[PDB]
């Protein structure tokens, strides 16, 4: 069955509040922050902070609509949904009283939606784009990507092959010749495993 | 709301083989390994085993109970119970192809049953046992062990205080005066935060 579920804790770039749909629907868009660990093509150590979109919708929205400030600690569980724009659907929020222990993790299930395409970055390390079709845990379409090693393995895989994901979600960006950058939330890759079938 | 969450990748140290309640019900019974690093007392990098039992009942049971070898690798996700011996319940399992990325995950959210109360082992480390009571995400009693800094920093909490606990499922050792050595799994937290309320 395919599966997808993220949990992360974040602060609150700015206050929460409350919008409604047309038809009264209550809406809590909170906008996330953190940092994570990486080793950079040099061996060096480094963070690189996460911005995220969090939406609530009904009844956590109106729960929690009056209650949340700009600079709290939230912890999240949720999916990963479009609304383009990759955010993530709480399932339920719990602020925190927030006065390293990363938590930004996705896990995913599905099966890939085309081959894979290695590539090597100019400095020559390995780098993979997966396509991944999950159906509810219709059909949803989610990209990973994932680097070094994992990407030198995942190359083996192709279109229809089942995989399991453990990532973590990142910003990537996207800049054009004249200089301008673009940002896009996807998911890194930091173990796969494949499912038996 | 209470939670509790649990999320294992390890490998079968048996075969397991289905078994049956007197009503019928189906059980599988898995015995999982792995490992999990750590820093010792000394500042050293160390690697120990953990073994834990997880249970699927049912529905589950029937689906995998002639599937699954020893030596292949497991994805679980459940909940942590009792049956005293704490033990995973499994929510369903993916066994895995399987031919580091450790996965042994615990959430709990909760309130503290009792006072924290502070220890110092031996060698100074601070290390602090918690109780926690979780309605279920009636009332399961769990155990939680922190060390170092989260240690200190869990000396603050009363008995009622709200707990959200970011761990691993391990084994500790139990010595009898006479070298007998026995075995409990608990959760080690690595990472605490406060709910609000």
């Amino acid at each position: 069955r395919g599966l997808n579920q993220v949990f992360l804790i974040g602060t609150l770039t700015a206050r929460p509040d409350m919008r409604y749909t047309p038809g009264g629907l209550a809406i809590l868009d909170l906008n996330l922050a953190g940092q994570d660990a990486f080793t950079d093509e040099s061996g060096q150590e480094r963070e690189v902070p996460w911005y995220h979109r969090v939406r609530l919708l009904g009844r956590q929205a109106e729960m929690w609509g009056d209650l949340l400030e700009k600079g709290q600690l939230i912890f999240v569980e949720g999916r990963l949904e479009y609304r383009s724009e990759v955010q993530v659907r709480a399932e339920f929020i719990d602020p925190l009283e927030g006065r390293r222990r990363a938590l930004n993790q996705v896990i995913l299930m599905g099966n890939l939606t085309r081959d894979p395409d290695l590539r090597y970055t100019p400095q020559g390390t390995a780098v993979v784009r997966l396509g991944l079709a999950v159906n509810e845990r219709r059909t949803h379409f989610l990209e990973v990507q994932a680097w070094r090693e994992l990407a030198e393995w995942a190359s083996e895989l192709r279109k229809g092959d089942g995989l399991l994901v453990i990532g973590r979600l990142v910003n990537d960006s996207w800049t054009s010749s004249s200089g301008e950058r673009r940002f896009q939330t996807r998911v890194e890759a930091l173990r796969l495993e494949r499912p038996t079938r």
